[PDB]
């Protein structure tokens, strides 16, 4: 094993899928980036720390860029028009069993599943109502 | 539309699924909880707001109960030993079209898909290695 | 669902029943008022907050007006001679199950049921003896 | 009359009803408790007094035990995790006739009638939405 | 019940209609935004407040954008070339019955009905003459 | 040609309609007043002005009276028991073509169309919920 492997971040059904690969583990922060210039890359970062004596906290960050080509000084450079940022922190008690943890993972998957309230609001630029 | 509806948070295959239903809307913050006491409930909250001149921010909070050795309806202390807390913040530039937003949703779904590093680490009480 | 619906506050047996309808949810305070000028309306307000870390507190307020017509400046205005105010605060531990909560609701109904001590004292302008 | 009598606080249909009986009258405050230890009892207290020159005020307090997972006759700590507290204050202007007062009683009964928003929110561990 | 819902702001007869959906109800200010880029979206905000002892005051705001694409350095962004701003304040004494309010609403709709002086001056970049 | 004419402010379907007729156009402020006592009359005022270099600003005002008779010392006078005041300001950049203006007018009519959130809250003495 080694769970530090590449995965497809954006599944565009085989064509134009955005895959992200391991790229750095310096300072205990596991990082993954897509095959682009570092200026236009998708980026995922993950780190876990025993925050309290009885908790562990995972900090996960994703950056989704809007790619563009910009003319600076009469020269064109690969750039990102803007970036969207996802920041998540998960605190799990040390008393959580593996099956307790699987429950947290399933809850996070159901939350974002297609057609459920939240992913629907986000995708439509609206709130919950 | 009208997305404030009940949904399946934990999909256990039809048998033993955890459904979460609307429970509060005070202050534009939509809340959903499972059919349990509030100390043992699965809880989801969501709200959007223009965080700055250039961004909108979605704050999503989830609480998941530690189920192994749980006593249904009992008084379980300390509260912190029996609950996991998820905190997500999604910042999206005001230029993001619905399409851009659909892609951000896919990135979140890919991140947590089964078999991918992050959800596998969490489920196994591990970090990256 | 949406429990924010209209209900009959004073059941005068089909004729002259006082019904109250949703009228505002600003600041997380659910409000209901009767179809009158705002000066002569019945008013119900409800809000819940996690008062302590282990409690939740519901604050409910009802205002029953005594309607009158008053001549101010030689002009008649719809007015309330006086108002009676009900103020209730219910503190429920987070460890309370739904069935535990149903017990609280039944207790509150029995308390005010016709012929029981309290509603009898109130209706007769006396104390308990 | 003489209203200080035993009554059914929780009506469970004849089987498993909670009856509450007079238990104290120190200081003009009528008290009723169920047949349990004082830590697990259903308790009701009531008193009236002229709060001001223009009003009389009824203070009614109710305590309801958390029953799910309860150990009858046992020592259950912390006390706050096992009890709900109701606090009602009814202010009535000195001009209110018996009829006016009967109407105030009906308003209180309508507020808590089954199926109405408030009692439904409470029973479901919810707020308004 | 809820009136914080989606609605048609610009009726372009079934197609090309501008719909505005609820987005956020923070601090007593209900806000609605149309879909797609927040930068090119229409916006409606509304709030009510007791302006004085006898008055309640509504504050409505609407923004109509002039959709355009901004190109800078070869990077183009969806923007509003400019915006038209409507700010209205409606004061209503607490003596107004529902019938009085309905009349106030009719006066507002009549003021803007097609063919009347005001909507015709505006639609033609003109004043009164 | 002239748009400074009489028009129906409150359409009560042919009968009981409130018509407002031109009264005075002094200092760039066009004013319309309904017939009979000026004290019980409806009033509409409108003016446009170049608010800045790029903007033109319309200022519309409407007054809805609550008709009543004042009696003092046996002398009765026709008065308005009170008035409801509407003050609106519409800013439009000088780049707006007639098509843009027509759209702005449609947005205003849609905002107040029957059944939509805003006109329904007002007509019912309510806020958003």
């Amino acid at each position: 094993a080694s769970n530090f492997t590449q995965f497809v971040l954006v599944d565009n059904g085989g064509t134009g899928d955005v895959t992200v690969a391991p790229s750095n583990f310096a300072n205990g922060v596991a990082e993954w980036i897509s095959s682009n210039s570092r200026s236009q890359a998708y980026k995922v970062a993950c780190s876990v720390r025993q925050s309290s004596a009885q908790n562990r906290k995972y900090t996960i960050k994703v950056e989704v860029p809007k790619v563009a080509t910009q003319t600076v000084g009469g020269v064109e450079l690969p750039v990102a028009a803007w970036r969207s940022y996802l920041n998540m922190e998960l605190t799990i008690p040390i008393f959580a069993t593996n099956s307790d943890c699987e429950l947290i993972v399933k809850a996070m998957q159901g939350l974002l599943k297609d057609g459920n309230p939240i992913p629907s609001a986000i995708a439509a630029n609206s709130g919950i109502y």
